[PDB]
């Protein structure tokens, strides 16, 4: 068992520490071959055919970067091979628990099958890694290596979803805080993941990225924050990391949130719902699962993939023919209609448990002029869409730390007045598009005339007229 | 209605014609969403995530621009817009009869599964296309546009497979015969289809491309070649394209025929042909098909991509395990074992009918070193590959024609002599591969000194390693040291 | 005489009609081989070593695309090959007027050297260019290709400076009103000497941005709006634009206000000041220039590039000494060193004017510190940079008119309201930078308390590290704090 | 510390403050006024880049590669003064070049000073010793640890070879592998290839296909007949011949572009018109000439592309001959291009002959009906050395491979073990012929002069030689 290297694109050659590759070579891990980074955005963007498997490869080596470089700047953090193994790890692993067409699993599908359920992608990779871990005997080889897996485990878990509920974390102490924002940073968001998916997705879609994660870590130091150790960047370069945000924006309104890639989205998520008495995922003791079930077994969730797509497309059971049906109509391009957009005034935000309600509300509006068709609840599509830094109304840059070239291992703060004026005055915004799955010229004319009603009657901005 | 932007990585923002965005969004169409350019090439290169749908776009995308280059350029060669469709029609459909993983299916699978007929991807994408037409009611469509179906349909499938039986074609008659040469061209092998996997594989698999096909497009004009019309280009640029030829080669030799993509897809055919008698793909009029029979309905092969993988992959069927079992030591990166490579000495040339001869030959040879374990045939693969620039043993340098700034419209030939010393002697060539099913260090120690023997005997070459794999071995050979 | 390919880095193979080889071809179009793009940019990004020569073929080969890409999709515009020829023209003349450094020379140097004149790049491009018509024979030239000199000429000078002297152009009538939007916007800033330097910049700083101006042309047309024909965007471009003006933002923060660029670009002002009795440059008649009166003999600006620069560096003459000096300390690095940073609060706009009072009011500032060392006000510099989205306080997007594709004949506005919340609520504002010529330790340390104190008594912005550089004088600010 | 450099090639670049120290000189800033592809620019024009940003980057990637093996093998005994030293020789290989780069060593040295051998490499030898002595630098290094009487020896045998059985003084035999990072005369793999094939594509608007980054993550140092030599994996040997392949490639499009080097010689041409009259001052305040600047490096310090732009923009009456030279470049009088042979076989005309070739061309007795008669001096004859670096022998045969089950254990790998498409030779010569004399009538005949000589001595058929030569092609029964 020796060093790897792999060919990636996007980094050149990257290393594999032997015990990385012993967690790669495992279903559970390759399984991420099988899902799709940007889910139905593929049906717009013809490049994006990646899948998260590459990614987390991405994350994994963008986690060693950020690590080692901190290491050899500063060799009194005391930073060891351990730590090092360990935040890779983390790294490489941090995306095993999304599920089919990724953010349309957990956005999406599990939101309208199990709404009693609160599931994140999150607490899915832990889940997913404690099992990738348990069935491939990972432990010992942990051991060979020097890892100490009581410890080391619980480390690589919150690195990934945070605390497992005063210094709050078990994994390591105090001293190695910093350790703590390389792979998912709640503090701020600065983080690995995104810096692969901006460099990845855009070599994707076709956009170039302007961030240079490059120069981050060139520029990345610890210092002590209140009494604690953590990552900080370089005065000079805030106007980056404010440009860094707003790239992670841009992409959301160019590519994330386009709106036909998000009702393909909408569509293969109602053709599950349709679709989800009748598809079987065997999973542990032969027990059977429903797609809305297999996030209660990870070895049903192991083979929970983009492939419940095709199943479904290739179905002859007439018991599938609704569901296939939709995709179908996908395939054809014959898709549910967009009839509008509109935005809530203020920092008014309509919330998740909200969400459901929103389609009865716009058949309930009594429009402008009387209508020949009447639509109902079930014929309207209302996706609610959040565009923010990361930190729902919060600017994150009132939450990270800088050193200045004078004296740098002192931390200080920089506002928003300091940097330029020419910056956002707000940090979160929501759109809500509405579509009508009845596609006729008198349904989608009556679909414009309930929606325009409702906007009127929640006092949302009045829409563009856009097209018609 | 209206005309479709594309944005595409490689090419950027591409028009599509509303009779191409009629064709496209077809089922028969969209299936080569599902099926990866590089097959078993993701495995070993993780970039290698493309689909062959977004490669036919791109096709379809520089059919069209070398064909609107030269009627820009020689307005008079006619070329009207019903051609521009057609080819650009043409380009984007000659993928359409791709299985699952690409060249594994017709390039392994099908080879073994059915003996006896004789099918390429070729032949798939006018049988494909024949489907996508009549399912979809396009013919209408292209009436629409000003095609005539019948005379356009023939031109479409002639420029993807061929002369469908003196001038031999009926799609256009001789005065359009450079249109012939676009799409995939048989008198040389310059071709669009080249130019997007170029461009598109490198991208993905992140090494980079050394060929630029928007150069050759601005040289390349059409002159009248042994009275034939001809795409040539311009004398200067020999050069370039004796590069273009190497950069295929190397494209080969690094990623298509990588030793550890070559045996996955081998294992991955294994799985398939152990599931072929178990796995129904409904066709037309109800009938069942197997992976294996697939091609004979259109119908059923809408249905086949690689999908088939998974489907054996998360099966529970107990006549399924044995496939089942293949895949997943794939996963678990349990794969069958290199033990070297080796190539013929001289012209000799190992033929199809030969391979399956190939691992108890391996066997049977006698290495005059201690072994403790023994193998039998059925613990040897033996991979042939045959790399060449596209025309077997010839140079396809001397099937293109050229001209000089001084007689834009003469053609000339050049022979290899006059362009440069460094270049090849020879065109075609054999790379043999072996590998052991038996994993452990005992019987690879083995499989190396068997596989160093049979060289020996048969006069290949002597593996690059060979002295540290077979140090009992290689001084046998007076030819070796 | 027939179309000559040049391969250009940033837009590949690029055709040039032969009448724009004989403009290019020529001493005062070659002379912009010889004049940095980016200035003294270069001794801070080592990749930016490129050229006003090659910018200006890719502004003409943009001018052309955007020309060409209108007329095609709409032939009732009546864009002819001459439109085309002399929109190309003036894409490829409008930065012939660049001196020394580019914006050093125009931007720093002649408003220093020459204070009561009003000289611009722009100007100097009309200048020029009528030099390199009269001097080369490219009147019958012109006529040989189908242009008409006398309107054309005019044409091609007003498309780089704006009108000349109801309709205020000469050079085409209303009708055509739309040609003048495309080598230099005066309406919007939404031209392509922008998309070139967006795309060149960026490949040799080593930095991206996320412009495509390819999309843009594919989703630009010709409107009517109040009763004019206008360049107009697709309605979903809206996002985009507003995005092309974060990246020439972004372009100027990181690279051409670059803090260090910009003290080079000072010292080298400094030179050329401390030079400009003594260089001699031979213009018309034999007559001499000096480097600040070179503006008003084209003969003699054709010879002034920068070449002044190594001409000053390389000199022997006593009395370039001190000139000679300030170019010895760049190449040693010994710089006049950054203090710091700061912005007005409100709309306070420091006016040019009042330039020249900033370095004594820093002097006269009164810390409340032990300071040893005394500082003059002739030891610091204060450069004040204006960033705005180039209509000054004004929202460039206000000023675009858009269409929705099912009525592509209705152009509108859209409010920034209408797109987005985290928009800018500024479009202009000011960076004021300090610098200390005296660099040892101690002046530094006593500088950085004038400064902050400065800033503090102004009511400008907090220093980002102005707790580190000056902890005693920070908490008397109540608003720091 | 340590600054950040931004470099569009290698990305975000770390420089030591020595490194620092010697780059903020006016010998190493003099680098960027020179041009990397000289003449190649007015073909080319992207290809404005200096040979400062080129040495920037051999520095960085001399860096990398020193610190791989080390990193890999800590049994090299690898010291971080052995990583300085190999970073200062990457960063000052290039210290030497003249205006233009290769136009300056390459033709216009030769002709102006026949009776010298220079070098770039010599130059920069003198330059670095110069560079050195003049601003201080060996307390700086000795501040960072490093040895200034050992160390100045091992970088300037790092970049002219040895000085003068273990030949080298710098380092001794067990640091061997030193020797093959920043310019390897054994096979030619090294640093500064690395670094202009990236480069020089970038700017000209061709792909680079080398993977140097691949190359270092396979590289191993391995004992070869008991030296310690810098070895690759066995299966990496096609892409070592693809590498020499990219450098013929670029060659043949961009650095002997047929106009780009009509180019350089015409600029030559003006320089040697010149020689007598431009002064550059030196030590002392003696004077010298671009040729004689070679034999003061403060002179030479001064002597760079600018020496174009002071001819051009000359009113001196003793500079008025090659300033209208010059002039002729800006309005595109160019010489032209008549055709290109090739010598049959090995045979290879040597340096010495190329001053008597446009007599052979003149002299030849073409059998047309020719009006226009030319002599000698309207002809140039430029005659160019295509090869993989080493004349006529496969670099690949000196190279040393190791295999992954024994990576201590060096190996050759001969040219049949690996392919039998690849090169049969691996040097060759181009002969291109122009005409000073432009107009139809003269280049008509230049032609058939041109046609009939190749015919004379069995060179190759011009590759439009049946439109531009059609009575003169049917004599030669091998072309028809
Ligand atoms: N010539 C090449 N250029 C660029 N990438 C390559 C090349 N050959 C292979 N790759 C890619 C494929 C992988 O992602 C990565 C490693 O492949 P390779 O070095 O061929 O590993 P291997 O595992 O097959 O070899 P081995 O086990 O013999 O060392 O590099
Ligand atoms: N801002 C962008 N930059 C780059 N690519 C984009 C952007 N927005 C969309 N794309 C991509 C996705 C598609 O491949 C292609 C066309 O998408 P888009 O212009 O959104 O057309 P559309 O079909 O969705 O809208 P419409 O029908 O209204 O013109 O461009
Ligand atoms: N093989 C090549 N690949 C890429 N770019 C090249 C190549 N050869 C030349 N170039 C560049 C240099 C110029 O910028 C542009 C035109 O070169 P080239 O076609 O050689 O023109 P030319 O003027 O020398 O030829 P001619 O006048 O015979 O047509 O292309
Ligand atoms: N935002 C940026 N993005 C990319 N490159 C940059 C950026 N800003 C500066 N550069 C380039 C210019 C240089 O080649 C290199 C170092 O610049 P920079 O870090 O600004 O150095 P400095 O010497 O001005 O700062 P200091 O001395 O304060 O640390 O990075
Ligand atoms: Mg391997
Ligand atoms: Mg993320
Ligand atoms: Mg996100
Ligand atoms: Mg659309
Ligand atoms: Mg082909
Ligand atoms: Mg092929
Ligand atoms: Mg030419
Ligand atoms: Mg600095
Ligand atoms: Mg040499
Ligand atoms: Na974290
Ligand atoms: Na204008
Ligand atoms: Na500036
Ligand atoms: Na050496
Ligand atoms: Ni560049």
């Amino acid at each position: 068992d020796t060093m790897k290297v792999i060919n990636d694109p996007i980094h050149g050659h990257i290393e594999l520490h032997p015990l990385l590759v012993r967690i790669i070579d495992t279903p559970q891990f390759q399984r991420l071959r099988y899902i799709k980074q940007l889910g139905g955005g593929y049906y717009v963007f013809p490049g994006a055919s990646h899948n998260r498997f590459e990614h987390s490869l991405g994350v994994g080596y963008l986690a060693g970067c950020l690590v080692h470089a901190l290491g050899e700047k500063q060799p009194e953090l005391q930073i060891s091979e351990r730590d090092v193994l360990c935040v890779q790890i983390a790294g490489l692993c941090r995306n095993l628990g999304h599920g089919p067409f990724s953010h349309m699993f957990d956005g999406r599908f599990i939101p309208l099958a199990r709404p009693e359920v609160k599931w994140t992608h999150e607490q899915g990779s832990v889940m997913m890694f404690e099992h990738l871990i348990n069935s491939n005997g990972i432990k010992p080889v942990m051991e060979q290596y020097g890892l100490i897996p009581e410890e080391d485990i619980c480390f690589i878990k919150e690195q990934i979803v945070g605390p497992l509920e005063l210094w709050p974390y078990k994994g390591r102490p105090e001293n190695k805080s910093f350790l703590y924002e390389i792979v998912s940073n709640k503090r701020n968001g600065i983080d690995v993941d995104k810096w692969d998916y901006f460099a990845r997705d855009c070599h994707h879609l076709g956009i170039q990225n302007n961030f240079d994660y490059k120069r981050f870590i060139k520029f990345a130091r610890v210092c002590e924050v209140d009494n604690e150790l953590r990552i900080c960047a370089r005065d000079k370069e805030v106007g980056n990391l404010y440009d860094m945000f707003h790239t992670r924006n841009s992409l959301h309104r160019r590519a994330y949130q386009h709106k036909v890639g998000n009702i393909i989205d909408t569509m293969i998520t109602d053709a599950f719902l349709k679709a989800d008495d009748y598809i079987e995922i065997t999973g542990a003791g032969g027990k059977k699962y429903r797609i809305s079930t297999a996030i209660d077994d990870m070895e049903a969730y192991t083979k929970l993939t983009d492939n419940i797509f095709l199943e479904i497309l290739y179905s002859t059971d007439p018991k599938l023919k609704d569901a296939r049906e939709i995709l179908k109509q996908i395939e054809y391009r014959n898709l549910f209609k967009y009839v509008g957009e509109t935005q809530p005034t203020g920092q008014i935000k309509i919330k998740r448990e909200d969400y459901e309600s929103l389609p009865k509300e716009v058949a309930s509006a009594k429009p402008k002029v009387l209508l020949d068709v009447k639509l109902k609840a079930e014929d309207f599509i209302v996706d609610v869409i959040n565009m923010d830094y990361g930190m729902q109304e919060k600017n994150p840059i009132d939450h990270v730390s800088f050193y200045c070239k004078t004296a740098p291992n002192r931390a200080i703060r920089i506002t928003k007045n300091q940097v330029s004026q020419l910056l956002p005055e707000k940090f979160a915004e929501q759109l809500i598009r509405v579509y009508c799955k009845k596609v006729d010229r008198k349904s989608l004319y009556a679909a414009r005339q309930y929606f325009v009603q409702w906007c009127a009657d929640r006092n949302f901005t009045k829409p563009q007229d856009g097209d018609v």
